């Protein structure tokens, strides 16, 4: 509980990760990504995007299912843990806006 | 609304910081003397406690107050921003607990 939180923070602390599960929760229409726009533009290399998605996946936030190689089509759908984490996020997100 | 959250989390990702914040939330007037914290957190070296407190200070989450009740007191208080944060953390605690 202690180092789970400290670690989750630390993940959240790193840059994309916070923004990514915003998308997964919000921009999704069926709680899956399918790499759409392979992200919406933004300042980020998919070298480092790919890195972050991996981090999410390792922390069971996200799961990936390769639908079809023959061409390769990849989802990136969010888990319960992830969904929940996004749900827990909302108050600190709100707070962040008050102080900025 | 963005990397302020990233920045905040980054601080929270640090070794004692989240705990210190939680402690203070749970302390009366959201305020603890240095040595209260030091014993209460078992394992923190007071080098560290200071360093951490400075960080959260710099962040504007904690205020250090010198009370000139001289025999002295030094207290660390949670700022409205800090207190508000602590509140904000609670769903995340809950989440972690569930897993
Ligand atoms: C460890 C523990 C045991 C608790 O209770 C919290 C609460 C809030 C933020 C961070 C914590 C850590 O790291
Ligand atoms: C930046 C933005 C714009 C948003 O929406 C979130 C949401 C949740 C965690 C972190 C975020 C960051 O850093």
């Amino acid at each position: 509980v202690c180092p789970y939180l400290e670690e989750t923070f630390k993940i959240l602390g790193r840059s994309w990760n916070g923004l990514i599960i915003n998308y997964l929760s919000r921009s999704n229409d069926s709680s899956a990504h399918f790499s759409d726009m392979k992200r919406d533009l933004k300042t980020i290399t998919p070298r480092a995007l790919s890195l972050k998605l991996s981090e999410l996946a390792q922390w069971e936030l996200v799961e990936k299912q390769i639908i079809s190689t023959s061409p390769v089509q990849i989802i990136y759908v969010l888990t319960e843990k992830g969904k929940a984490l996004a749900e827990a996020l909302h108050p600190i997100e709100a707070w962040a806006q008050s102080y900025v």
